[PDB]
């Protein structure tokens, strides 16, 4: 059954307050609930109450404290219906449920002697009868009764306003949350959990209790997360003017938590693997992700919990806004330019790929079948880009003026994507009617660039033309509102005419007077709009942008564009290119992490995205050639910058020490891609032995695996294993590193690894490490003898015995066959047909069949 956005009607009845009592038990948990309900003025076409409720044993029901007879209501499989209800009333229901029996991972469930919930999107209806929709928001008071011995920790949303014992062996706790919220943000947890408790003083001087809860064995690795909470809270105050709203803030970390992370109000819940970090084991990247994860969920407190989405089509606002915030948070406290490259790589890779597919859709669809239709890079990541485009148009000050007004209008409201744009429009005395078309329109726009200069009058004439092709979901298209952040660079190198211009039309020319010299244009700075850009121009024009442009992004972007075009032409390395490359390498006042990104030659899979028919062997040989040249010609430079980055300071998570370590790593990779590995190998071998952290040991190991000596690779494999048997997370990296070896024997090694006790095909994380890691090893997986495709078909069938979801994922490795040349395309299909013909599970049979028939 398809659900349509245009069908939205407000609920005819609303809930002001919700009072719950939980009497926890393994089998028969009792949920009494007092719903204080009122008729909704915006919808009064009938007086029937339709409550949602699933897998509920109804023991009792009273309206206005008086019992209802079987004739006065109806209970079906999915609802509870009551006719002719009053304008204002209280409805009490007692209900019984079985957490022990719940394997759906929604509502209340129990996994390893600990009660836990999950209510997004519609899991609350599996707890008691409710209006389980996000536009109904209520003030929650929640009592919890349970055994003291087994469940000493009993948590829910808000602040603990009352507590104590009862009977000979039980205790209770009351949690009040005074701010209206939708039920999908409701959470409950009860268990025997260790804790880290700490404090944070707010901007208005209030004392907020911080509390991370986890099992005894996990808690010691949760100390960095606490820091991420403090960084998150402070950044929101400093940049957004958003202060936390309760006296306590809790986190609960448990193994195998399905959602990964969830923004439950005052009580965020995470998978343990996403918030754990030890100094010995976590790399700089691991620490950055823990920060980002914790950040993102904290930011929902305002953008999601305090003001929520009206319906689930509005998910590009609930998450997109919070995603934009999390990527801004990470940008400020780390490197802006690198974070911004990483976010763009996703848009150019996955999002563009999704908008090119039959699955193409707008960020606010007009229809859906299941909730998983919304959980896409289009909705989340292109959603944030749209919010970022408004930041670009208004600037920081005016964007914050728009946030300020957004909360003024809509605190305690469930709202639409149009409501956000209106607040952003109205707070800055502006008209964003044409901009709203971004929410409705599907597909990637293509920007054709054309330009002309006049020597005498000193005028540059830039004309732009936006065209966006028909898609599967819709063929009718329009002229969007495109912000083009730009500048001009004259032959001197000065940056002139720096501003943001707008394209609100199919075609539009822009005139710049008083331009003494024919300039090269710096366009779409920081990827100002999510578009493809046709701008044909020479290598020297790009080399000028690489040399003199203020915009760090366009410097990286133009350099990656040159190196890519060199590879496709099978071309040798230019002389003027080498010297621009050299100067970037020795730049003393430029983010050293940004240097690392610009100097790393695009990986083969990225270059392949340029090609219509992926010529695999053309790519690898041409990239090996240029990487080898840079390694040899600038050999002294790589060595110099390595040893100037290879300092002797104690380990730290300062942005400078982090950036040093990765440029150091980039240098060391070029020393191994040299014709003589003598020098690089010695430096890698020492770093391996001397490193005082995982980031350096990971780098040392990775580069030691590029060694052409068999003894050198083997010993590092063993030496690394000997040290890190005891740490599973690190063993995964050991597998992944081996899987990624660039050498003939990569496949042989991976086959020896499946039989190794470090591997286990039942554990999905080890499958993504070894098998998914081999599928991402470009040269060796796509090896022309086809044994990588055959190894992939085999493993899919072996995995399918234990886990069908994992077997289906690993199968995606074979489903790109359309993109490749006839020889590899056929070997991929053979492998898909081999899977199909070996009687796999329904799941795998269906998916494999689908890509074969596509
Ligand atoms: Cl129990
Ligand atoms: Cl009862
Ligand atoms: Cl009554
Ligand atoms: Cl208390
Ligand atoms: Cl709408
Ligand atoms: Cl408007
Ligand atoms: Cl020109
Ligand atoms: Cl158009
Ligand atoms: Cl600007
Ligand atoms: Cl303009
Ligand atoms: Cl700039
Ligand atoms: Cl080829
Ligand atoms: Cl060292
Ligand atoms: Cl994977
Ligand atoms: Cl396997
Ligand atoms: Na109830
Ligand atoms: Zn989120």
């Amino acid at each position: 059954k398809i659900k349509y956005l245009k069908d939205y009607k407000p609920s005819n009845y609303l809930i002001d307050e919700t009072h719950l009592i939980f009497e926890l038990d393994e089998s028969k948990t009792r949920v009494t609930a007092n719903l204080y309900i009122v008729a909704n003025r915006e919808n009064r076409e009938n007086n029937t109450l339709v409550l949602d409720g699933v897998e509920l044993k109804l023991l009792s029901i009273k309206l206005n404290n008086k019992h209802l007879s079987p004739a006065e209501f109806a209970v079906n499989e999915n609802q509870l219906i009551i006719n002719n209800v009053p304008e204002k009333f209280v409805l009490q229901t007692v209900v019984e449920i079985n957490p022990s029996a719940n394997t759906s991972l929604e509502g209340l469930y129990k996994s390893g002697d600990v009660f836990s919930t999950q209510c997004e999107a519609t899991g609350f209806r599996k707890i008691t009868y409710y209006l389980d929709r996000p536009d109904v928001m209520a003030a929650f008071t929640v009592k919890i009764i349970a055994d003291k011995k087994k469940y000493p920790i009993i948590l829910s949303n808000g602040d603990k306003i009352d507590s104590g014992d009862i009977s000979d062996n039980q205790h209770f706790a009351v949690w009040k949350d005074p701010f209206k919220k939708p039920c999908y943000l409701f959470a409950l947890v009860a268990g025997d959990l260790a804790s880290i408790k700490d404090t944070y003083i707010t901007k208005s001087q209030r004392k907020v209790s911080l509390e991370i809860y986890a099992f005894k064995q996990d808690i010691d690795k949760c100390h960095y997360a606490m820091q991420a909470v403090k960084d998150s809270m402070k950044w929101d105050e400093d940049r957004f003017g958003l202060e936390y709203d309760l006296d306590t803030f809790m986190i609960v970390a448990v193994p195998d938590f399905n959602a990964g992370a969830m923004e439950n109000k005052g009580l965020n819940i995470f998978n343990t693997k996403y918030i754990m970090a030890s100094n010995k084991t976590a790399t700089d990247k691991d620490f950055e992700l823990v920060q980002s994860v914790v950040g993102h969920e904290y930011f929902h407190n305002w953008t999601g919990d305090r003001v929520t989405c009206r319906d689930w089509f509005q998910l590009s606002l609930k998450e997109g806004l919070t995603v934009f915030r999390d990527q801004e948070f990470t940008s400020d406290l780390n490197s802006r330019d690198v974070k911004r490259i990483d976010d763009v790589r996703i848009i150019r890779s996955a999002q563009f790929a999704e908008d090119a597919s039959p699955m193409s859709h707008p960020i606010r669809p007009e229809s859906y079948i299941e909730m998983n239709n919304f959980y896409t890079v289009t909705v989340y990541n292109k959603g944030a880009e749209i919010i970022r485009m408004i930041h670009t148009l208004l600037g920081e000050e005016g964007f914050q003026k728009g946030m300020k007004l957004y909360f003024e209008r809509h605190d305690g409201q469930a709202v639409t994507c149009d409501d956000f744009v209106n607040a952003m429009a109205d707070a800055n005395n502006r008209d964003f009617s044409l901009f709203k078309r971004w929410y409705a329109q599907s597909g990637t726009p293509n920007i054709k660039v054309s330009e002309n200069y006049d020597a005498s009058s000193q005028t540059y004439s830039l004309t732009l033309e936006q065209t966006t092709l028909p898609t599967a979901d819709q063929k009718e298209k329009q002229a969007l509102h495109i912000p083009v952040k730009m500048g001009l660079i004259n032959p001197e190198g000065k940056n002139i005419a720096e501003q943001v211009i707008e394209l609100k039309e199919q075609k539009q020319t822009y005139t710049f007077e008083n331009i003494a010299a024919k300039p090269v244009a710096s366009l779409f700075r920081d990827f100002s709009a999510p578009v493809k850009v046709e701008h044909k121009r020479s290598e020297k024009d790009l080399l000028h942008i690489v040399k003199y442009d203020n915009n760090a992004f366009n410097r990286w972007d133009s350099l990656q564009q040159i190196a890519t075009n060199i590879i496709l032409n099978n071309a040798d390395l230019n002389d003027e290119f080498l010297n621009a490359f050299k100067s970037i390498l020795h730049d003393k006042d430029l983010d050293k992490a940004l240097i690392s990104n610009a100097l790393l030659i695009p990986i083969e899979s990225t270059i392949a995205e340029a090609m219509r028919v992926i010529m695999v062997d053309d790519i690898v040989l041409s990239r090996k050639n240029v990487v080898n040249q840079l390694a040899d010609k600038l050999k002294d430079d790589w060595l110099a910058v390595y040893q100037q980055c290879n300092d002797n300071k104690p380990y730290s998570l300062s942005a400078e020490q982090i950036a040093k370590r990765k440029l150091k790593g980039v240098c060391l990779s070029y020393l191994m891609n040299a014709s003589d590995q003598k020098v690089g190998t010695d430096l890698a071998q020492q770093l391996f032995d001397n490193a005082d952290n995982m980031t350096d040991q990971q780098t040392a190991f990775t580069e030691l695996l590029k060694s052409n000596d068999k003894q050198v690779r083997d010993n590092a494999i063993n030496e690394f294993y000997n040290r890190w048997r005891h740490e599973d997370l690190v063993v995964n990296k050991w597998l992944l590193s081996q899987a990624q070896i660039s050498h003939e024997s990569a496949l042989d090694i991976v086959k020896g690894l499946v039989n190794h006790p470090a591997y286990n095909p039942k554990n999905p994380n080890k499958v993504y490490s070894l098998i998914g890691g081999f599928g991402a090893n470009f040269l060796q997986y796509h090896c022309k003898d086809g044994l990588g495709y055959a190894f992939m078909a085999d493993t899919v069938l072996a995995l399918d015995k234990f886990n069908h979801q994992v077997a289906a994922r690993m199968a995606r490795n074979l489903m790109s066959w359309k993109r490749y040349d006839s020889d590899r395309q056929a070997m991929m299909k053979n492998a898909l047909e081999k899977i199909k013909a070996s009687n796999p599970s329904k799941n795998v049979f269906e998916i494999v069949s689908k890509s074969l028939e596509s």
